[PDB]
């Protein structure tokens, strides 16, 4: 069937250097989402909601609370653990009117642009890695979710090479922009 077992981060702890570069990332991340956002549309709102396109998160960063931020945090933290535990080494060494009409907060985001950054393959193969385990990480938690609460089904509980790309979208490009920010920042990954 599909049994997802994620890396094994066993022993795995970030000193204050890596924790600060998950800090930086999760907020360079945000202005990222939030740009991409507000160029397709969407405006803040108290509440959620796919249909009229708003989003309580669409706001600065400081004025996200731990949870939201926390959005960010988490992926990234554990696909930098998991890079770790397989044997990896990280070396540190005008406003549009439009557009700030997207919430009352005077948030124009400008984070800086990785697309002009690029990747070597084997980078993007790691990308690969990481954004499976991201599912398979959500994955193994759904299916005990599932099953604590009696059974149950999802479309997406199978084999990450099953998703179709725009399934994995969403894990690929934190994954893969994540890699570049780390080029960006000055840091060097080291293969086993
Ligand atoms: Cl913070
Ligand atoms: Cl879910
Ligand atoms: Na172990
Ligand atoms: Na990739």
């Amino acid at each position: 069937q599909y049994n997802p077992q994620p890396i094994n981060t066993s022993s795995v702890a970030l000193n204050n250097d890596l924790n600060t570069i998950v800090q930086k990332f999760s907020e360079h991340y945000h202005d990222a989402w939030a740009s991409r956002k507000i160029e397709n549309s969407w405006v803040y709102g108290e509440n959620w909601s796919d249909s009229q396109k708003a989003h309580p998160r669409l706001k600065p960063y400081n004025m996200l609370n731990d949870y939201e931020k926390e959005r960010y945090k988490e992926p990234v933290r554990e696909s930098l653990k998991a890079l770790l535990a397989i044997g990896w080494s990280v070396e540190h060494s005008p406003v549009d009117v439009v557009t700030d009409s997207a919430t009352p907060f005077n948030y124009n985001p400008h984070p800086v642009d990785m697309t002009n950054l690029t990747l070597s393959r084997e980078m993007q193969n790691m990308a690969e890695r990481l954004a499976e385990n991201a599912h398979d990480i959500w994955a193994k938690k759904k299916k005990e979710e599932l099953t604590v609460n009696g059974g149950g089904i999802h479309p997406q509980l199978v084999p990450y090479d099953l998703l179709t790309a725009a399934e994995k979208a969403k894990d690929r490009e934190r994954s893969q922009e994540f890699l570049k920010y780390l080029q960006y920042q000055g840091y060097k990954l080291h293969r086993p």
